[PDB]
C-alpha cells in the first residue's frame, strides 16, 4: 500500500517523524577527534522494491559540528538495524579541554569536571542526528556493449 | 506546471544553468585549513511537493581541491536562501605560504604579496562551486510494526 | 528499452553486478594519509535522459576505513570512463609502519617488508570499492520570479 513499515528493535529506539524522516540515536556516545563509529538507531524499515532509502546527514548538526555522516544507502527490503556511519572529522591537535560539545557545537557543562580531548562531541540517546529520505531506484538489466546506440 | 521557480535574493545572486543546475557563489570568501562555513548563493527555490532538491558537490572542484561540500537536502517548498555547506578539509599542518589556491587548486598570484596558511582556498563571487539536482521523494505514512509482512 | 548499456574500456575493467550495482577498481593504487585520487573503473555507461547515476560509497569499506568517496553524479548520456573520487582522510600524523591496510582495514602482510606511512591503504585491481545507484532526475525550465505563488 502507500505506507512504510517501521520496526523498533529496542526500548531505546524512537519512531521517525516527518519532507525527510528525523532519525534518533538509540545510544549515548562520545567521539574523539578523528574517531569513526556506527551509531545504532535500534530501528529497522522494510523499503519496497523500486525504492532506495537514504540515511543522510542533518543540516543543523553537520553544518555546525565536525560530525560527518557518510550517507547510507538502505536497499529495498533490508530489515537490519539502521546504523549511522559517522566520523568526528575534527583534527586531532593533541590539545585538551574540560568541555564536551553537543550536536550544536555548544559546550557541555560538567558538574563533575573531566579532561577531554579538544574537539570531542557527545551524542545523547534520543537526539536528532540524521534523517531518512526515500527515493525511487532504477534497476535495468545490464548489456555488454562494444559501442552505444 | 513543468517549471521550477527561482528567486534572486540579492544583486550578488546568479541564475542557475543546465543535467544538473550549476550554482554560483554570491560572496568572495577565504577558507583556512579545516575551516567550516556556509556560503550564501543569494538564491531561493520553490520545489514542488513530491520532490527533494540536492545541493551537491561539483566534480571538478571537489576532485581537484580539499573543498568538501556536504550535500544539502532542499525540502519541497523551502523558500530560504540556499547555502553551501562547505569545509576546507585540508590538514592544518601549521605551515605558511604566499599563495592562495583557487577552486582549481592553482596558485593565485598576488600583486600585493601576503602570508597565508598552507592549504587555503579562495572562492570568488560568481564562481561555479556547486550544483542543484532535483529528484522525486517518497513520503508514505509510518506504521509501527512488530514484524514485517 | 528497460536495459542499461555498459561499455568496458579496458581488459582491466569489470562488469557491474546487482539493488545497487557493485563497481570494481581497474587499477592497484596506494593512498597515503590525506592523499586524493581518481580511481579509474575503465567502465562507461549510457544513462538515458530523465535519469542521473550515483557513483556512491560502499558501506563496508567506508565505515571500516578512512577511504572517503565523494559521490559522483553521472549525468544522463555521459559516456566517459567512470572514476572514483576518493580521499584517504586518515590524519597525517607523520608516524611509520610496515603494514598497508586493505579495504577491510586489516593489515597486509608483506613477504618483502617495507616502510609505509601510518594510515595508508591499498586498493587492489578488481576490488569492490564503490557502487552505482541510478535515480530519476527532474529537469524543469527555470523562471525568474520576484515572489513565489
Ligand atoms: O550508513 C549506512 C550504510 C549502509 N547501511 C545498511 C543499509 C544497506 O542495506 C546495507 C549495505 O548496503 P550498501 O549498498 O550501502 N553497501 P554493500 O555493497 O555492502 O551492500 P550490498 O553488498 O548488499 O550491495 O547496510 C546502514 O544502515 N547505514
Ligand atoms: O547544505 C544545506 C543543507 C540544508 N539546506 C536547507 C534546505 C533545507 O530545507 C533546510 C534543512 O533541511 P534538512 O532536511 O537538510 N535538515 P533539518 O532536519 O534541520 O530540516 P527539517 O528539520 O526541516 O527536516 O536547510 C541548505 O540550504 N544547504
Ligand atoms: O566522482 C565522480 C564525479 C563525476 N564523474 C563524471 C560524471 C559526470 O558526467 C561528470 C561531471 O559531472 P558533475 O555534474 O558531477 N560536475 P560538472 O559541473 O563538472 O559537470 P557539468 O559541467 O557537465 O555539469 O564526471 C565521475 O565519473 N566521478
Ligand atoms: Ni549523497
Ligand atoms: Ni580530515
Amino acid at each position: 500500500t502507500n505506507t512504510l513499515q517501521v520496526k523498533l528493535l529496542s526500548k531505546n529506539a524512537r519512531m521517525p517523524e516527518r519532507a525527510g524522516y528525523d532519525i534518533f540515536s538509540a545510544e549515548t556516545v562520545v567521539l574523539e577527534p578523528q574517531e569513526k563509529a556506527v551509531i545504532k538507531t535500534d530501528v529497522a524499515v522494510s523499503i519496497p522494491e523500486g525504492y532506495v532509502g537514504l540515511l543522510t546527514s542533518r543540516s543543523g548538526v553537520s553544518s555546525k559540528t565536525h560530525l560527518v555522516i557518510e550517507t547510507g544507502k538502505i536497499a529495498a527490503g533490508y530489515h537490519g538495524n539502521l546504523g549511522i556511519n559517522i566520523k568526528n572529522d575534527h583534527e586531532d591537535d593533541k590539545m585538551q579541554t574540560i568541555f564536551l560539545r553537543n550536536i550544536d557545537n555548544e559546550k557541555i557543562f560538567e558538574k563533575e569536571r573531566h579532561l577531554y580531548k579538544l574537539g570531542s562531541y557527545r551524542i545523547e540517546k534520543g537526539e536528532r542526528i540524521a534523517q531518512l529520505v526515500i527515493v525511487p531506484i532504477w534497476t535495468p538489466e545490464l548489456k555488454q556493449v562494444e559501442e552505444f546506440e
